[PDB]
């Protein structure tokens, strides 16, 4: 399992290994970090969401959610005062990929499911 701490730095060693990639601007990626999802994305930032969540494993290469696996890996992911509104939001946006073609649009879509759908605070690398 992880704690609290090293799951806010997990953060930014997540981000560094998938910001390089791509173009993207400082303020939209303090915005996700925060969960305010609440804003236009470039492809690059759509991009972004799919790059972090093929390293979570949650996602394959297409965008597909993959709900049963996202659980599996969620004590990986967060620490376990996270796990019931990750539990929570899993559920409720397992079927949010559904409804997009692309494979980026389908990852932040679902990311985007998460901060809307999260009961508390939500945290994006």
């Amino acid at each position: 399992h992880m704690t609290m701490e090293q799951f806010l730095t997990s953060l930014d060693m997540i981000r560094s290994g998938c910001a390089p990639k791509f173009k993207l601007k400082t303020e939209d990626l303090d915005r996700l970090r925060v969960g305010d999802f609440n804003f236009p994305p470039s492809q690059d930032l759509m991009c972004y969401t799919k790059c972090v969540a093929l390293m979570a494993g949650t996602v394959n290469k297409k965008g597909e959610f993959n709900a049963p696996k996202a659980l599996a890996q969620l004590p990986h992911l967060v620490p376990p005062e996270m796990m019931e509104m990750s539990r929570k939001s899993v559920e409720a946006c397992r079927d949010t990929h559904k409804q997009f073609k692309e494979s980026c649009e389908r990852v932040y879509q679902t990311a985007k499911c998460f901060s809307e759908n999260a009961d508390g605070q939500f945290m994006w690398p």
